[PDB]
């Protein structure tokens, strides 16, 4: 019930997402930074990096118009969303799936972590602080 655009969507806002989890305390943050100065950071308790990365995307999907460009450094989350499942065993993923269906156009790009990608580093620096 959804598909990913092969190209960045002209006119749409670019959401740089990221997550961070502390392995001992299970504490993590998830959020985004956009090319338009929009930001969000949420707190999460009892969690993993994977989950925080998915949560960041959920945030980006929730706080965006009918058209989005999303760039993530999560191969894990890219995997799930590119697989285009109809239903998952994960509550968080099911929430993401239905968000994507609500959208006119969705573009999801992958970028490597800590390689100087401005938007990625910006959002990393925010979610990493205190973890
Ligand atoms: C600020 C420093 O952060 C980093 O250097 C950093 C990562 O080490 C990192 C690792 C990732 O992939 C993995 C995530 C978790 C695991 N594990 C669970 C299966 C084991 C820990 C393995 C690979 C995915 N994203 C990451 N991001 O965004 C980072 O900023
Ligand atoms: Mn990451
Ligand atoms: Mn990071």
């Amino acid at each position: 019930s959804y598909q990913l655009e092969k190209e960045p969507i002209v006119g749409a806002e670019t959401f740089y997402v990221d997550g961070a989890a502390n392995r001992e305390t299970k504490l993590g943050k998830a959020g985004y930074v956009t090319n338009k100065g929009r930001q969000k950071v949420v707190p999460l308790t009892n969690t993993t990096n994977q989950k925080t990365e998915l949560q960041a995307i959920y945030l980006a999907l929730q706080d965006s118009g009918l058209e989005v460009n999303i760039v993530t450094d999560s191969q894990y989350a890219l995997g799930i969303i590119q697989a285009q499942p109809d239903k998952s065993e994960s509550e968080l993923v099911n929430q993401i799936i239905e968000q994507l269906i609500k959208k006119e156009k969705v573009y999801l790009a992958w970028v490597p972590a800590h390689k100087g990608i401005g938007g990625n580093e910006q959002v990393d620096k925010l979610v990493s602080a205190g973890i």
